């Protein structure tokens, strides 16, 4: 029986294997502040500002807020990563727990210049799933206030906010509003505890590995073909050169001239830059050269983009403009932070099926060559899915997002989030929780409008999720040893993945999945 | 003993302040102060020669 | 409703009171402070 003496839940944080299953469990200690006064806003940027055209929106700031544990590090510590890493050629989620449990109401009153902080045993919260998937989506979007990748850290939920449609700073008549007092939610005093199950549907493996073929050499390096190419349409080694057709075998030394069965993925061209910057444009062009779509005479930045190789052999210091994914160190600045204080990810294992991002696609013809008239040739910077195209997706970091929602939509192709993870049609449900108002004393004479003073309030507790993860184990022939994820070994003045002199948790760098290889 | 008795773990349970009314990402660094007591039992058994 | 059905009319209803909290309010000088009174008690009917 559940009263105010007795806890409600239990501390629940491990990694269990077994097999071809790892089991993971995680819990995090929460705060949740009173947000917007308990008021829904209307919120939108237009022109009028500063503001540009790109830039504008319309939508509603609530006073709701919501749980997101869809980074990798919520779930595994380093440890744990670096036996998925390299031990399996792919994983993917199956189920998931969630528990909310030993609720604390706490109110706050303050008089002159001193502040005191009580127990208020009586007040409640309110909680609720999603699951019919009727509020926007705002879980996918890669935003910050997720559960801290370190277990001993505390953390402030984030507030509910979303958008709807706009022209300028307006609405108009499609805008839809929601109210989130409009669900059926449960009410939790101090004793009370929420938990609900969820199955995720079957979706692909990530692919955990790299390729150790490329797509251009599948071939024998022995043996000939017995199919012919053009190799000659003019006569040499003559006082006079004519027109003529030669054939040739394609063999071991042109392997550029062989027939082959398959083509390079998809390319959307993007800006070089060099880390050297010396070697770079002396232009402010990050926005001006920016590879971007366009969406109702509205310009936004296509990133990081559909996955192509980061750079080329020897051209590590080269990377697309808005191209890939890009982390912050600890403590980095919001604005305008140095090379320094951010790790820039790199897709360099995709080398052998996608192209490279800040090069063409290829040559097609663009003339009728005659005899009159020399042939002439066009480059390829987009190129559209061709039939024959084979690709690889973007790699998932243990910094980065798990899943996303797939639009709801007559049709999609290849729906993979390109931010890298699992799409899903029924995503796991999102989360909501507020304080629930309490007034301050009202008037003894009865007035119609809302009440609007209110007892200053918030709350903690903890939240526990548990996602068991099905493996995909490697069975391999090769003889020589793998690559593989390991730390330095040389001595340093702190730990990686560690606490510091102050207290502080840091991650060193970003780390992939991709270290086992496979044949193509 | 290879398999002594086995160490045992007690931590307060850290209560937090008032948060900010505005969304900031940082841990919170801001707690009441608190602290427990109570009682604890130790009984072994002996054999003796 | 008004746009698909060309009547309507009530037929059954239900009431819940339920998460009661009473507070009492002490003023002193210019200060005023609320508290919780876990025992005092409302009182409801109904006039059926």
């Amino acid at each position: 029986a559940d009263g105010v003496g007795s806890s409600s839940g239990n501390w629940h944080c491990d990694s269990t294997w077994l097999g071809d299953r790892v089991i993971t469990t995680s819990t995090r200690t929460w705060a949740l502040p009173t947000y917007n006064n308990h008021l829904y806003k209307q919120i939108s940027n237009g022109t009028s500002g500063g503001a540009t055209n790109d830039n504008t929106y319309f939508g509603y700031s609530t006073p709701w807020g919501y749980f997101d544990f869809n980074r990798f590090h919520c779930h595994f510590s380093p440890r744990d990563w670096q036996r998925l890493i390299n031990n399996n050629w792919g994983f993917r989620p199956k189920r998931l727990s969630f528990k909310l449990f030993n609720i604390q109401v706490k109110e706050v009153t303050q008089n002159e210049g001193t502040k005191t902080i009580a127990n208020n045993l009586t007040s409640t919260i309110q909680v609720f799933t999603d699951s019919e998937y009727q509020l926007p989506y705002v879980l996918g979007s890669a935003h910050q206030g997720c559960l801290p990748p370190f277990p001993a850290d505390v953390f402030m939920i984030p507030q509910y906010g979303y958008l709807t449609l706009n022209n300028g700073s307006q609405a108009v008549g499609r805008s839809s509003f929601y109210c989130l007092e409009y669900f059926p939610s449960q009410m939790l005093r101090t004793g009370n505890n929420f938990q609900f199950t969820y199955t995720f549907e079957d979706v692909p493996f990530h692919s955990s590995y790299a390729h150790s073929q490329s797509l251009d050499r599948l071939m024998n390096p022995l043996i000939d073909q017995y199919l012919y190419y053009l190799s000659r349409t003019q006569t040499t080694g003559g006082t006079a050169n004519t027109q003529t057709l030669g054939f040739s075998q394609g063999g071991p030394n042109t392997m550029a001239n062989q027939a082959k069965n398959w083509l390079p993925g998809p390319c959307y061209r993007q800006q070089r830059v060099s880390t050297t910057t010396g070697q770079n444009n002396n232009s402010n062009f990050a926005w001006t050269a920016g590879t971007k779509y366009h969406l109702n005479g509205r310009n936004s930045l296509a990133n990081p983009g559909i996955a192509m190789a980061t750079h080329k052999d020897d051209e590590e210091r080269f990377f697309p403009s808005n191209g890939i994914l890009i982390f912050g160190k600890q403590n980095a600045a919001r604005d305008n932070a140095d090379y320094s204080d951010v790790m820039l990810t790199s897709e360099e294992e995709i080398k052998t099926t996608n192209p490279v991002a800040t090069e063409e696609y290829g040559i097609v013809a663009d003339n009728l060559q005659q005899q009159n008239t020399a042939p002439q040739i066009g480059t390829v910077n987009s190129q559209g899915a061709l039939p024959g195209m084979v690709w690889q997706n973007r790699d998932v970091y243990l910094q980065g997002p798990i899943w996303a929602k797939i639009p709801h939509t007559d049709g999609n192709f290849h729906p993979s989030p390109l931010m890298g993870g699992f799409g899903l049609k029924h995503p796991p449900p999102q989360i909501l929780i507020k304080n629930t108002p309490v007034p301050a004393d009202p008037p003894t004479t009865f007035n119609q409008s809302k009440l609007n003073s209110f007892i200053t309030q918030y709350s903690t507790g903890q939240v526990s999720v548990e996602i068991e993860w099905e493996l995909q184990k490697e069975n391999s022939k090769r003889w020589n040893p793998e690559i593989q994820y390991t730390s330095n070994y040389y001595k340093s003045t702190s730990v990686d993945f560690a606490v510091n002199t102050e207290g502080v948790y840091s991650e060193p760098r970003p780390i992939g999945t991709r270290y086992l290889t496979r044949n193509l």
